[PDB]
């Protein structure tokens, strides 16, 4: 069990993508596959769902990486898995393969 993670890396290079990122990302949608993953907390899943129409979605997705950080890469993993399964064109964007 290590202390703390090197993912800052990770992260800051959807930094680069945070643009597209928040506008495409139902951040909301995900919630069940995100915590099925083990990368979302209960009480930031309340929190992300407290946005009904979800026209905040470019601060809620921003913020959503923010404490998916602390997950690791796993939430990095669980983030690009979301891509591939809902929206693979902007997959293929944020890899780059
Ligand atoms: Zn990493």
């Amino acid at each position: 069990m290590s202390d703390y993670e090197n993912d800052d890396e990770c992260w800051s290079v959807l930094e680069g993508f945070r643009v597209t990122l928040t506008s495409v990302i139902d951040p909301s949608r995900i919630t069940p596959y995100l915590r099925q993953c083990k990368v979302l907390n209960p009480d930031d899943e309340e929190q992300v769902l407290s946005d009904p129409n979800l026209v905040i979605r470019k601060r809620k997705v921003g913020v959503l990486l923010d404490i998916l950080q602390r997950t690791g890469h796993k939430g990095y993993v669980a983030f690009l898995e979301s891509l591939e399964l809902y929206y693979p064109q902007l997959y293929k964007k944020v890899t780059g393969k």
